[PDB]
């Protein structure tokens, strides 16, 4: 039944990028309290499935176009509060509304989109929000300012695990070329122009920006598991202009540049888009394939493109001056022809220790697969596929393998010491002793597996502090080492758990 | 499932009469607030069944025994605050609490007992209670404070209609013999005395009394339908002290006064009750039976009684001092010797009005059956068992057919005007003309129907505001009337809702 | 879920006459069912779903039965005349002669029935002129009764045509 409510205000100006608010899910739930909330109390966890509805008034004159965005471990938040550029809020879970469609209405599997249960009395990880911002602007201010309303649908029942299933288990080998909450950021025509081009590159795998800040997301993350993709593109395209706005575009694949001859364009093999609807398009390239990623120094108008082409219009009555928005999304890669994955089912580099000031150096990991830092010598860490999924996701657990590898930076025949490894089952201070493992210096490498996890079952992507097996490095002669690096290679069955974003 | 809680706090020394507090049942639900709370508010109406539950640590050496009494509409409430009379916790629906049986339940099906359903925002008549009063007190005072544990378990469901099913309906010539809620004051034995014998009145028709209050019951009320009853009494008799105490009791039945000889006593048919237990005993009387009430200057062991002897103790270890408490309650006549009905089914007095002083009189009626009073003239009422048994119930409706009498009191060849009976629907301000009636002074006699009742279905034993059909009798002449007696007969299925009682 | 109806198939109240100023007063009724209006007495006219109901109609038919109900003014000892009702069928000028009726004023109660209709088979919410039978009450000791009250109770299938308003 309906199980927490809350409420989004419109200015009377909505232009595109405002952000109307954040709701908080357990907050909505709680305030409202609610046959649901005092059901939740006595469940202790509840792993929901949420019906969202947004009550909202249908009109076909204005343009609108919202987005919801699920951020259930708050990763978008802080940066959208002023103003929300489309990359942030499409790069986690969301859903289009459409002010001519008005009330609109979503369901959300908790255990697949968040994986983690959640406790009555209080956050465990983060606090899971609706972020609702507008993609595309209203085309003229309306008469006044308004609100819509938002409301959570459930049936709470007591959870049985802590954990979902989880969204996605690692393996290299393995990009279908499906996606899902693959949307591009809206793409405008202006209507003083009589024809016109707008690309979109097809190298996915790139990071998207916003100024210097990279966002991490799991599509762009999973393109890059391949080295490049051939086949057809399907997605779908919506017109979010008033009814009295109307285009007609020529859509179609282009390599390296675009033709500047109209009759060689339309030999091509592209399709007509008049309306709302869905495509497809063939990826067009000298190599049948486009790359997943760029190299040093090109672009992505070099590779394969999805350009979209205004043949007839934009048009509107005067003196309408709004610019026609087109919102892509991408759904898969059809008839796919992938290239090798970029990745075989071997180690890769997790961290790089150099240039070592102390003799004395510990370096603490615990149960966590993350970035170190230290003031007495110099960390570098290595950039992966199998990284970016930990930052793109709430949770993860799972086994690594390491090799440890190092190189002398005294002559060998002075070498004395050790890479040592300590294995604990709690901490420091009070654990028990585990498969510790003393490498003489001389062995120059060492083997050993880390438990990414805890007696909960997973590990968020933050400082946590739950009890499980304990990992350090211990060095006693660091200055005689020239490089110390870890390599680590995931057992099968490496999960994740919801789907998010990271933005640095 | 638990819809609602509240604690009683007992006193280290609990004696006998205390009063222990009172819990707001809607309160109850309501601070809980709670699955079923909210269940309610959605309901709007609700005709739950409760099941009460007490928790109460069992003890089998205090000899306490406590109360719940059921006062749906707030009758005793008042009187019980500073001592708590047993005359007034028995008065209404209510069950006995054992110490040594600890923990107890019972149901409450509120169709039945209360009779209206419950509205989710506020009290819709009066605030349904429950009262814990001590019955009989502990031996010795325990070590110290205490408390107990009350709690209402319902699934409560939306009420389909207002009202219940009605108790009782009124018919002067139905009295079964069987009896609810028909309960007699604790009888006490001293330990000091080697035998003794406490009489119980079997004159049940008498209203009990506490100083020189009236406590109207329906019990009592039921009883006066009769002229007189013979048959046998059975009961059960209670023990309420610790295990250590211990008596032998010879109950038998006797007629005006008892014998002085233990050797008759014992040819007499009666029984022995050694512990709590049912019992069954003849009425005994010259006449077969013993009347419903008193006459003047008559007492109730002028006529048959219950006699409880002591024969054997009671006995209890050193140094106990406590009295040894019985509580006798009273289940039916079996195998009954009825009298006439008291009354036919046939008219009965309403009330006079007499020594008018004003010549323009208006007695407002509505659609009440209820006491009148007037600064302008006399007003006697009746009294009989269908008065008392709208007193003794919380909500009534009916009809009743009137008859009006009345005789001059100046020279008839001088007599003008007339008894006028407005009949409105709504109020004077604002109502519709209906059947409204011009008797002329010399027909000395009118009849009409007045209903009892509103739009709602049923009326409170107080003054109430709504819709309905609405009377009032109009005197033009009054002084010239020695007397204006108003008759009444309820028509067939006049119905009354949840038994209470009712103190002046 | 509904109440009781709020009246019974009983009478209710049609017209009170009072304070009579002279002793000879005829009220004319006709065939009609309608709001009395006197300079020599006091009129005072009753609401009720009926009344409503012939107002919220076109045209209306039927029979009601009246109940005649009075009280006096002057000693009952002193009292003399007549509550009189004019039955004819036509008009008071040329019409014939029904069953009117004489109730001596000590009665102090009479009962007639009253023909609400016409030759045609129904009167308007409005003064009309349709041959049809014709009913009056004729007082000659006005001033000796405190109160004529005159109730009616419809007969089964009392009749209306045309639903309207009625904007007083």
């Amino acid at each position: 039944g309906l199980a927490g409510r809350g409420v989004i205000y419109i200015p009377k100006d909505c232009q595109a990028n405002r952000y109307l608010g954040t709701l908080n899910i357990r907050d909505m739930i709680s305030d409202f309290k609610g046959v649901q909330y005092e059901k939740w109390i006595t469940a202790g966890l509840v792993m929901p499935t949420f019906k969202i509805v947004i009550r909202l008034p249908a009109n076909a004159f204005t343009g609108l176009t919202w987005v919801m965005s699920f951020d259930a471990y708050n990763r978008i938040t802080s940066r959208i509060t002023a103003s929300a550029d489309p990359v942030y809020t499409l790069s986690v879970p969301h859903w289009l509304i459409h002010h001519k469609l008005g009330t609109f209405s979503c369901e959300i599997d908790y255990g697949e989109l968040c994986g983690h249960a959640m406790w009555f009395k209080s956050t465990t990880f983060e606090s899971p929000r609706l972020h609702f911002t507008c993609l595309t602007g209203n085309n003229k201010e309306l008469a006044a300012d308004w609100q819509a309303v938002v409301e959570l649908y459930a049936e709470l029942e007591e959870a049985t695990s802590f954990l979902g299933k989880p969204t996605l288990v690692f393996d290299p080998g393995v990009f279908n070329g499906k996606f899902q909450f693959l949307t591009c950021p809206p793409i405008f025509f202006d209507l003083t122009a009589v024809t016109a081009l707008r690309s979109a590159g097809l190298t996915l795998g790139q990071v998207p920006m916003v100024g210097t800040t990279k966002v991490y997301n799991l599509n762009s993350t999973l393109v890059s598991c391949v080295l490049g993709m051939g086949g057809t593109v399907r997605g779908r395209v919506h017109i979010c202009a008033p009814i009295f706005y109307s285009i007609v575009l020529w859509v179609v694949s282009e390599w390296n540049g675009t033709t500047m001859d109209w009759n060689e364009l339309f030999k091509y093999p592209g399709v007509y888009v008049e309306e709302d609807g869905s495509f497809e398009v063939k990826i067009r390239s000298p190599y049948h394939r486009t790359p997943a990623r760029l190299l040093a120094g090109q672009s992505q108008r070099d590779m394969s493109s999805l350009n979209f082409y205004a043949i007839a219009g934009p048009i509107a009555p005067s003196g309408e001056t709004a610019q026609l928005p087109i919102v892509v999304q991408i759904d898969e890669i059809v008839r796919p022809d992938l290239s090798l994955p970029s990745f075989e089912d071997d180690y890769f580099v997790w961290v790089d220790f150099s240039e070592f000031t102390l003799d004395k150096e510990e370096i603490e990991i615990g149960s966590r697969f993350f970035d170190f830092t230290s003031n007495t010598c110099r960390v570098s860490m290595g950039e992966n596929p199998f990284a970016a999924m930990i930052a793109c996701h709430g949770l993860h657990s799972g086994v690594l393998d390491l090799k440890l590898q190092w190189s002398l930076n005294t002559e060998f025949g002075k070498s004395s010491g050790s890479v040592t490894i300590t294995k604990l089952v709690g901490d420091k201070a009070m654990g028990l002793d585990g498969p510790s493992h003393v490498f003489a210096i001389q062995k120059l490498e060492g083997t050993t597996e880390l438990l990414v996890g805890n007696f909960a079952g997973a590990n968020p992507n933050t400082r946590f502090s739950l009890y499980s097996r304990w990992m350090a490095i211990k060095l006693d002669q660091a200055k005689s080492i020239k490089v110390l690096r870890v390599l680590c290679k995931p057992r099968p069955g490496f999960s994740f758990y919801g789907r998010t974003s990271f933005p640095v």
